[PDB]
DNA sequence: CTGTTACGGCTCCATATGGAGCCGTAACAG
DNA sequence: CTGTTACGGCTCCATATGGAGCCGTAACAG
């Protein structure tokens, strides 16, 4: 009825535990990185009320939306539906964009029909209807295409096309023998030069034949078929349209521009001469969301005009003012969707659901206040309760102490992580795990463990990163100075352009210049000092590996050692073995019948592939003769079953496992296990992984490290601990830049640099710089007003 | 908050209607066939709950799920996800049964896990796993096959081979190339006959080669290639795997057969050893549901067994409950659900809706009483009542008493239909719109109007036809007699057999005997009488045409009439035009550009296909020279634009069209228009089409209607027309068989036929026979019952 | 004129190879 | 012993023609 009681809940590493959520009203999930908070919310309610939303639904919409699978759980009762948002975002389709996202272009439209004065048809303004797009650019406002000058960037054979499925290389490739028969059809030869070509068979064989039937002949068997030349713009053009990495490759060749005619207007020269008070449909789109609920308020009509569009002003001014109070008043109507961070995507998507007003749905959030500022988290709040009030309930998981000051009920998983965490050790109100003495969110909250200022702080050595004419996107020609050796930490409000300043400009800048990569970097006019550094190095959440071959033992390269120290057992010695038969990625010490994947695939009649176990090795991914090999008491399969923690005490001995081991221990992974498939592992458990793998490197004191919101899903005990690593690698001599919005981070660090004073149009500029007590003192930063009641 | 206001709701013919439905409540909306209640409901709620709910899902789900369209609304508060239930069914796959469905078996799994005694891990009982799955078949339990007695019922040039896509009757079909290149190989003649050739010949055709390589030539250009013969059986199955229509043509000349080992048990022969009581799992699951609750109400256990199987036998028997006062105490828990009805498979699902628990949505269904005996309407309410109390609310769209007596609030339309309804006529309780003059379900309940049980009632000319020995499904041997040139109804009351004898046994045989069909009958030994008969028609609710080629004044015939009196004018004579020019199917008097369709097609880049009217006919589909010709002030296109109830005023000085506008016009389509493509017609438009056409039509007096439920979706005013149209054709000459369980129809009918006394198991009997008051008089029939005092 | 049958024409639905990232191994320099 | 570079091998992901039903037309019988 008014609870949602769970019962024998044991997904992932729940250990069988029983909770009762109350209805309609805020709760929050809090607990340790990889305590299961995640997993009981997202794979049991989430799960579960999908589950029953669909199985309801039509068969053939249950098949489109695949079968999900049926959780662990004993029984859950009184779910609503549920809806998650997280941080996510998609490509899509470039014929959305933010005011169709956000549903008011349809109003928009509706009110240019209404009461627009020509210089009125809803369907006029529309894009994605042939009354209203574009003839030209059919409504999408952006000539995609491959310019020629990307194809050819040197004869044929000398690898003149470059793109993907169309190496000439290969004799018996396709595009060779259509090379032959074009060459033969035209008389010409492949080997001369492209610039000696004439520019008529250089246009035929770029454009094709326009439809021109040529005799094409094949040799495997022989024969001869008669076909066209579609050509490599035409076929590439064509596969794009069929169907993200792809998609991602093939615009990587492509040549946005804007449409000649309409100028990105996306519709007819004929409906942009409907006018609002002197602006247009576009024009308006173009303003910033600020600007424009200033200008819908402010607008003025007459008595038949007011009566005539009352309820399309009224929805269009609450539409606009919940985008406002969500935080996003920089952003633009007109702007595509696709090019949206995950913050701002989650903050729009949960605008339009508030504007929605659905009623009776379980709302589950991950993290909603990440990749935000602090004075936004006000406003942010205000927004979750507004749309609690509207009739809902709220999951969010979220480690925000303001976030547990505001909401009605907390649920504390723990105490650990792993084996030692999915159960819950308390609950209740904000007051309650305060003045519970066995949580750790109560003894963070309660000033029993905090993160102290440090009394010293480190200072520059003479040696800068100096950036000279950033101008991408709305930085206004600043120059910035990046100190090395010191922990330098990038602030400032949202879509101030720090994101884009540094990941799009100084990492592939820095990674153009060092790494040797094919990147474009962002527009500016150089970067000084770059001598002074040998390596960049980024770290971000993306997952370590895509195959079930990879395991924290091989990539952090302590495997090569186990199997060491395995093969130099008298055993091994005695029957001839090497230190390469103890691995399931070589033939010879794997098991034969799993290939060494540990799993079997079965097909059934009618249902996907079903994978099981492997019966003659068990999942032990070796075979019998290897596995009596034994080390100290323990086989291979059995070293690689041990957790961290343990086996930090079995190799104690050896010096060389034990410090990569240690490490791994001191990153904050001793509860994962060195069997673990990289495929399983989180972004939280991959970071941490590559962390602990640069810190296991020698440093050379040339190293920078970029980091993009490295506390993204981390409690106050997990910020600790990467704060106290991110200073052990400063100190061990590299170089560390982290953009951070969180104050605990940012108190700690030895250099600020701040971007504003704004976002959008009144951002791209430099506002404080210097170390935090520094920064503090400045009036117009909000950094520094929140650092002076910090600090 | 407490309502769902609606407003400017304009789809379809709705009038710019708002309404306020009251949240957490039993409304139904009553109104005439056609009045608009069908679309307010499904087009505009339940379509903006699915968009709303689906849109804010995940990217990949909402593509999947599809892009749906939005409805014309202006604006919807206060809506929760709808969830729709109708009378639909598919084949889907044979993976799910009743048990599947309900989501019983995972309780009986689990239970008999814990408790089942063997002679114990839930997964093992499972058919969809490998763990517990038959080998044989895979956890089908059914050996599907294409015997090779209907591949080949002559040699192979006679037409051998009749599978589609296997014509060797093409001299350049890839079949005929394929057996070329066979008959090289092996050295035989392609003319000898099949029976003739050698088996090891034959069994290599048929089956094909097995992997092995052969060279194969093929012919335009001319080539050889390597491959190898798949077969046709093979190719069949894999064609089969690979996907309803093909399905179901696939599946005709397949022969289901029980699987060898497992014997239809769809589990290994160890997972069977486990007995719960004497039953084993598929024993339990062979029960019917009535008996299968009692045996678990009776089944005693330990106090161990008790304490640890509370929950799941808590769950079965609420579950189980639950079934039985839905209605279907007769259905089996290993049923397959394909073989289901619209509405049984309807009941189920609400079964299962009512057993998930779901909380906070919107139920839609579409008639949930029809096809369901009188007797379980009080169970069918009862049911529907605690689904609204459990914390949801129900939009019913039903034509029942019962239901408006036993709902909160009643919402009507009309007052007619097409353009005549679309508008909100009356509201509120059942006594207001008792009391309201304007409302026609007031004055058909508070008697105002009803219809009159007929003093005379038409008796038996000697005419009988005698269906012998009967046997199909649950028939148990049984003989009846239908007497020809009266209107016989047949009643019974749910799953006692009498939709099965009538559609699959007596329809199949008159079919075959007469229109000279290629169909199976079902088992029985004969049928006497069919000489009296001349032909067979049967009327249902599919559509009349797939096509936009076809429209009502085609499909009467009316069409020909009107181009000829066209024709006849003098300007076609003077221009030489002939009856044919003035049709959109024929080049010569349909527009070029749109080739008579009406529309265009235009394609977008990243959209799909949409369709604009042409431009240059302007959606009359006809050229400008045609349209100067008019007979009587009007073209063509105006007289395809005029209505049933205009046209029957314009050609009232022509018989031959008179009098079949006017049968359109008393089988109750005065609102439709002639110009209506039959793609958009309903289930109820095309009936009274077919109506219209069988009444239109010379009857020979030796003429059998067959009807299964056509008061399905009509109202107390369709009922008596239908009643009416039924009698005018029964007394034509002709005699009429239909299955019906509405009271007011069968009061009316001259002969019952009454089949039980229970259903399943215990049906397949024959209880009653004679004239309605003869029906009335039998103590042990519940038609009997309903009869006595509904006369 | 009307019903039936046969034929022609139309429409909608159905049915294998190259590339990026990672692991293991050998050689060279510090 | 340790770091770096180069190479080989492995895996997962990506990119047109026959048939059923209907409409129009002509011929034959009542
Ligand atoms: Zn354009
Ligand atoms: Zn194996
Ligand atoms: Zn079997
Ligand atoms: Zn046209």
């Amino acid at each position: 009825k008014d609870y949602i009681v769970v019962k024998g809940a044991r997904e992932h590493n729940l250990k069988n535990i029983d909770v009762k959520i109350p209805r309609d009203k805020f709760v929050v999930i809090t607990g340790l990185s990889g305590s299961g908070k995640s997993s009981l919310a997202f794979d049991t309610i989430y799960a579960e009320g999908q589950r029953r939303y669909v199985e309801s639904l039509s068969s053939y919409a249950r098949q489109f939306l695949g079968q999900m699978e049926k959780p662990d759980v004993d029984y859950i009762d009184g779910l609503s539906p549920a809806i998650a948002i997280d941080q996510k975002t998609t490509s899509r389709n470039p014929r959305s964009t933010v005011g169709t996202v956000t549903e008011i272009y349809d109003y928009l439209r509706l009110l240019f029909a209404r009461i627009g004065t020509p210089h009125i048809t809803p369907r006029m303004f529309s894009f994605n209807n042939p009354y209203g797009a574009c003839p030209e650019c059919t409504g999408l406002g952006s000539l995609m295409r491959i310019d020629p000058d990307l194809v050819i960037p040197l004869s044929l054979a000398q690898g003149a096309v470059r793109a993907s499925g169309w190496n000439i290389a290969n004799d018996e490739s396709y595009a060779r023998m259509y090379i032959d028969a074009l060459a033969k059809h035209y008389n010409f030869s492949v080997d001369t030069p492209v610039e000696e070509l004439p520019p008529h068979i250089l246009d035929i064989i770029l454009y094709g034949t326009n439809g021109e039937k040529i005799k094409i002949e094949y040799e495997r068997e022989k024969g001869t078929f008669m076909a066209s030349f579609p050509g490599i713009i035409n076929s590439m053009e064509r596969r794009y349209k069929e169907t993200e990495v792809m998609k991602q490759y093939y615009e990587n060749f492509m040549s946005n521009i804007p449409c000649p005619v309409c100028k990105g207007a996306r519709l007819k020269k004929e409906s942009l001469a409907v006018t609002i008070g002197g602006k247009n449909i576009y024009e308006v789109c173009c303003l910033s969301i600020g600007e424009a609920k200033e200008f819908f308020a402010n607008l003025n009509l007459t008595e038949r005009q007011q009566l005539i569009a009352r309820q399309i002003l009224k929805e269009i001014n609450a539409r606009l003012g919940f985008l406002v109070d969500v935080g996003l008043d920089y952003l633009t109507l007109a702007r595509a969707a696709g090019t949206l961070s995950g913050g701002e995507a989650q903050r729009i998507r949960l605008a339009t659901q508030i504007g929605s007003g659905l009623m009776g749905v379980i709302y589950i959030l991950d993290e909603p206040s990440i990749g935000l500022h602090q004075r936004d988290n006000d406003r942010l709040l205000r927004s979750l309760k507004k749309l609690r009030d509207l009739g809902n309930t709220l999951l969010v998981v979220e480690h925000d102490e303001d976030t547990m000051y505001a909401s009605d009920y907390i649920i504390d998983l723990g105490p650990g992580a792993g084996s030692h965490g999915g159960q819950i050790v308390a609950e209740g109100t904000v007051e309650e795990i305060k003045q519970n003495p066995n949580s750790v969110t109560g003894e963070y909250l309660s000033g029993r463990k905090k993160i102290e200022v440090p009394k010293e702080r480190r200072k520059p050595n003479g040696k800068w990163l100096e950036i000279i004419g950033a101008r991408e996107n709305n930085l206004k020609n600043i120059n910035v100075r990046i100190p090395l050796g010191v922990f330098t930490c990038i602030t400032g409000v949202s879509g101030s352009g720090k994101s884009s300043l540094i990941n799009e400009i100084l990492y592939k800048r820095l990674a153009a210049e060092l790494n040797r990569a094919s990147v474009k970097p962002g527009e500016h006019d150089l970067i000084k000092g770059i001598e002074y550094l040998d390596k960049v190095i980024d770290i971000d959440q993306s997952p370590i590996g895509r195959t079930p071959r990879s395991n924290p033992a091989t990539y952090t390269g302590v495997f090569d050692f186990i199997r060491e120290i395995f093969a130099n057992t008298t055993e091994a010695k005695t029957r001839g073995y090497k230190a390469g038969r103890f691995s399931f990625n070589v033939k010879g010490g794997r098991c034969e019948a799993c290939a060494g994947d540990g799993i079997n695939k079965i097909e059934m009649h009618f249902l996907p592939d079903i994978y099981v176990p492997c019966e003659v090795c068990k999942g032990k991914r070796y075979n019998r003769e290897t596995l009596e090999v034994r080390y100290k008491g323990k086989n291979i399969a059995e070293v690689l079953d041990m957790t961290v923690e343990e086996a930090l005490e079995f190799f104690k001995n050896i010096p060389r496992i034990h410090k990569k081991i240690e490490t791994l221990y001191d990153v904050g992974l001793g509860y994962i296990k060195l069997g673990q498939s990289s495929t399983t592992l989180s972004g939280g458990e991959a970071q941490r992984v590559k962390l602990a793998t640069e810190l296991s490197r020698k440093s050379t004191g040339k190293t920078m490290y970029i980091l993009d919101e490295p506390t993204t899903g981390l409690h106050m005990a997990d910020v600790h601990r990467l704060v106290g690593i991110l200073h052990r690698l400063v100190e061990a001599g590299n170089s560390v830049v982290v953009i951070e919005h969180n104050l605990d981070v940012i108190k700690t660090a030895d250099y600020i640099i701040d971007l504003g004073p704004e976002g959008g149009s009144g951002g791209g500029l430099v506002v404080a710089e210097g170390t935090p007590e520094e920064v503090a003192k400045v009036e117009n930063s909000y950094t520094g007003q929140f650092l002076k009641k910090v600090l």
